[PDB]
């Protein structure tokens, strides 16, 4: 009931062990994320994490012609 | 509540340059591979594939890498 698609800078790499000697070979590929908050995390001290946040820029669409060949979709 | 390991097979790819790909983690869905694939003689239509996402809790803190992503969901 709401689609848009997720700035490029921001892509999900995908692997499937299940099809390595399956097929044929799918590989570790990045696709565009079609459509909460996400932070990026690092290690400073003694355990603690540091994380900065990362705006997610998103264009709603309206067209299917925006639509690439290969993405993923992500339900909410 | 706890966080959850995402699967690592399913990790995101930050360009924002330097890209480099950081592992899953969950503060408390579904997931879509789409493809083109249906040919058809005048128009191609859509491919969907839900991936299996496999999210195990974690135990310490210790265990979580160096440099990673956290996803909220409400």
């Amino acid at each position: 009931p709401a689609l848009r698609l997720v700035d490029p800078q921001i892509q999900l790499a995908v692997t499937r062990m299940e099809n390595a000697v399956g097929r044929d070979n799918v590989g570790p590929k990045v696709y565009p994320i079609i459509l909460l908050s996400l932070n990026m995390a690092r290690k400073t001290l003694n355990k603690a994490f540091q994380l900065t946040p990362i705006a997610v820029q998103m264009t709603k669409l309206a067209t299917t012609e925006e639509l690439p060949d290969e993405f993923v979709v992500v339900t909410v």
